[PDB]
């Protein structure tokens, strides 16, 4: 009946907001301080919230029929009808889009497959790039079901077509804000991640996806509240909530050296209380132990850098 | 306690030997009866076998620090000193490989890129073949930690050594059986899949991998187990066991139809009674609910086909 949490470091977990292993663990208070990530989304309750969806395979993917209309300038753009990643139909409903769509902007390279139904089944590969954020109007509609994107490259020297899945491969521009899911309007979003107390900064599980610049490829960082196997722990058992934050220690089991005490909020959140202005990384070999309900007020003990070097300046 | 099982559809889930999604649920008693799968292996009480990982963003990939070296008329050839791929090193132990390392044969299209440590470091990205099973003349001892893979290529690409992660492509010429780990040594390995009762089969859950020829691409199967839902649910838990299996029921929750029993024993695998000698699929849109504990010998309610045709010969 009380919650706790499965025994899995933080460098052996997967990421919730890019398919790729979890590398770091961090608090930064010079970046925003309440994001509005729509996977990687789950209560303590269970509750999922947003695009988040349950298998780390779906993060930052889509799937689609395709089919294609002539352009202009860049040749051969598609049409991309969305349906979820299972294959079954999209409907417009109280998300933002389908189920593990993007949540943050930029220039997406992605690689769209043939959905393969059966052995035997032929399959084309078609690279293409798609652009995430607002651009005025683009008729970029992932909320409505339909997107776009240019050819780049064929793998196969036959457009894909029909009903294909579509992964991430890189990006160019990278910025952690929402995509434009629904032109102009209002659309259904998970709230920003918070609030904190003062002093208390949100705990970050960090990876890397291969950013693209003139003539260099360089790792940008990119964060989430919640590891994918936290995020389906949560879904799967749907404690019942007793408080409105729960205390955490992490620990080095091997040593037995405690390292943070933390604070996860009802909400799917984890804080800790840090006053410095730069980033603080953590070793990602400890495992996370639940300890006790608390209150919304509860002080936790501080936590600073290891480097202790200072100036008189 | 009281062993549960997460409420999540085959098709939502994960997949635990190729790192894409589950797509199909099946059985076939035309295909070996008793595989010897290294990943996907789970008992009931949490006790993980083989090489198989937590994470499903580390099925059939690996880490290693690189060295490579220029061959006339071969192309570039690669030297992956081993690595587990959080980064910590590779001692060969228990287990035929580091965690989540391919189990299967054929020859794999692999994409090597430099590892991703922080923000601003530089990342290259290069396509290699590499031949996992005895494939004629090579040291491919992925137990004592060094594998090889090539690039054709006219003259040398400009290629740094270094720590890289690669990841799977394609798989060319396929097989499902376990690759040499070890040369023609013994290696550690988990059991044979099985027993079953007389008439019981294996259970499978189903993915597809690119399988390619020159200019031609078409889907190949593989099956695993458990979903890696399953797996990494059963490793968190730990549960007690009692017994020598469960016996679940995979239900639609939403019409509240029961599509079939099946037996979960405790070593981790799935067993349907079925005496048919050809295929048989099964929606992916049911969930497994768990309903008792039973002995090896408990005899399960048959399945079929709901085709009922028959030709009188």
């Amino acid at each position: 009946r009380m919650v706790d949490l499965p025994v899995i470091q933080p460098r052996l977990c997967t990421h919730a907001r890019w398919p790729a292993p979890v590398y770091g663990l961090l608090v930064d208070p010079s970046l925003p301080s309440n994001p509005q990530w729509q996977n990687g989304r789950v209560h303590v309750d269970g509750t999922l919230l947003g695009t988040t969806p349950i298998s780390g395979s779906w993060v930052s993917c889509f799937a689609a029929e395709a089919a294609y209309e002539f352009q202009s300038g860049t040749g051969e753009v598609a049409t991309f009808t969305l349906i979820e990643q299972d294959g079954s139909a999209y409907v417009p409903g109280d998300r933002a889009a389908p189920l593990g769509y993007p949540d943050f902007s930029g220039q997406l390279e992605i690689e769209v497959q043939t959905e393969t139904t059966k052995t035997g089944d032929k399959l084309k590969v078609t690279t293409f790039e798609m652009i995430l954020g607002p651009t005025t109007n683009a008729d970029q509609a992932p909320y409505q079901g339909r997107v776009f994107a240019s050819v780049t490259a064929a793998a196969s020297l036959d457009l894909v077509d029909g009903r294909v899945r579509a992964v991430p491969r890189s990006i160019y521009g990278f910025q952690d804000t929402i995509p434009e899911y629904n032109d102009g309007l209002l659309v259904p979003l998970a709230p920003p991640i918070g609030p904190f107390l003062p002093g208390e900064v949100l705990l970050r599980f960090r990876t890397y996806m291969r950013q693209i610049d003139t003539a260099d490829a360089a790792a940008e960082a990119i964060d989430c509240a919640l590891p994918q196997e936290f995020v389906s722990w949560f879904a799967s058992n749907a404690f019942t909530v007793q408080s409105e934050a729960l205390l955490l220690r992490y620990r080095n089991t091997l040593t037995g050296q405690l390292l943070f005490e933390c604070k996860l909020y009802n909400e799917g959140y984890i804080a800790l209380s840090y006053s410095g202005s730069g980033p603080l990384t953590f070793p990602t070999d400890g495992i996370f132990e639940v300890v006790s309900w608390v209150p919304r007020l509860y002080q936790l003990a501080s936590v600073g850098s290891l480097a202790t070097g200072r100036m008189l300046k």
